[PDB]
């Protein structure tokens, strides 16, 4: 069917640069991380100029939507909601995903400023620092089934649930009520699995496929009981005739390990392992698992195996980040 995967998420302006530890420490950032700006961090923003940093589209659900459009080619293949400011930005954002043949309905906040996200790099690790501005606001349009129509793979990040729960609950329910459709969920970051945690258990039960890398799930353990493979086994309880019940837990260059829960009970988990990349040639880490999840979702369109989908996500998040920040090659 035309439209093949659909998913809301928050579209971002990614501002990159390489920067040293210091400045890392004058904004109060942890390497690694990933976080929304305190207002101490706004400045952040401004400053980056003084490192002839790069600009182009971010937004970790359109990373992944891009990738399946760019994957599956024709126009509408892949489909996008979430919210832009009234701003040029915002308009430029939304050009960037029409010449790529990307279905969207973008919602204009008025007098809000589209977000933008800071990636930082220092070493090769990347530090995330977003203000979401407009993304907040963003709430489906009633008539967005239409729009998605005939999609039977849903996704969502959990970075949507800061603007509002019930979007991605709307998604799931209505996955929920289609045969064949599955929703998949991204824990998107530690954060995310500590502060919603009510609302991702309503959600994780109409989840059939989770993602998220070893950091993600180690929360998700501890807020809930179970606290790799344990982590992985526990987490599909959460999730539990048979509807896709499946978790991808990723993990940097260890294998990527998936466990799922098969219609008699039988749970089977597999363990693939990552293609060597020689560190050297590693650039920079940002966007691994967006790609990771855009290769998954366009395989799994495709009808292959879950092995499958683990090497075609591993081969996408290969290229990607032998690049810097996200790239659309392939
Ligand atoms: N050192 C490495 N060597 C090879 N592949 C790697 C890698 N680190 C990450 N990846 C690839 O990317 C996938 C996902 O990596 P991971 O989830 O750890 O990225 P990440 O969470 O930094 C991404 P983001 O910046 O988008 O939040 C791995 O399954 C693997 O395929
Ligand atoms: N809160 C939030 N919401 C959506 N996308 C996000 C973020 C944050 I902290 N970071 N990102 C996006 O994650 C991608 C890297 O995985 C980047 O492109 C960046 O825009
Ligand atoms: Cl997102
Ligand atoms: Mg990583």
């Amino acid at each position: 069917g035309p439209m093949r995967v659909f998913a809301i998420g928050n579209p971002i302006l990614d501002l990159v640069a390489e920067v040293p530890s210091s400045f890392l420490d004058e904004f109060f950032l942890k390497r690694g991380d990933a976080t929304l700006a305190t207002p101490e961090q706004m400045r952040i923003y401004s400053t980056l100029d003084q490192f002839n940093p790069t600009s182009l589209p971010g937004g970790s659900a359109l990373n992944s939507v891009r990738v399946v459009q760019k994957l599956l080619r024709k126009p509408g293949s892949a489909g996008y909601m979430g919210a832009i400011g009234d701003d040029p930005r915002g308009q430029v954002l939304k050009e960037l995903c029409d010449k790529e043949g990307l279905a969207t309905r973008f919602m204009v906040a008025p007098g809000q400023s589209t977000g933008t996200c800071a990636v930082l790099i220092n070493e090769k690790e990347r530090t995330l620092c977003t203000h979401l501005g407009a993304c907040g606001s963003f709430r489906i349009p009633e008539n967005w089934t239409t729009f998605a129509s005939g999609a039977l793979i849903f996704y969502a990040t959990a970075y949507t649930l800061t603007a509002t729960p019930k979007n991605a609950l709307e998604v799931a329910g209505y996955a929920h009520g289609i045969p064949n459709a599955i929703f998949t969920l991204n824990l998107s970051a530690p954060f995310c699995v500590e502060l919603y945690k009510d609302a991702m258990q309503s959600l994780l039960l109409h989840t059939n496929i989770l993602f998220g890398n070893e950091e993600e799930f180690a929360h998700l353990a501890k807020v809930h009981n179970l606290v790799k493979v344990a982590l992985s086994v526990a987490n599909k309880e959460h999730a539990v005739t048979g509807a896709t019940k499946l978790v991808v837990m990723t993990r940097g260059h260890n294998p990527v390990i998936a466990a799922e829960q098969t219609a008699d009970g039988t749970v089977v988990v597999h363990e693939v392992g990552v293609p060597v990349v020689a560190a050297e040639k590693i650039v920079d880490t940002n966007g691994a698992g967006d790609a990771f999840v855009g290769g998954f979702l366009y395989g799994l369109s495709q009808g292959k195996t879950v092995k499958q989908c683990i090497m075609c996500g591993n081969a996408c998040a290969q290229d990607v980040i032998q690049h810097v920040g996200f790239s659309l090659s392939f």
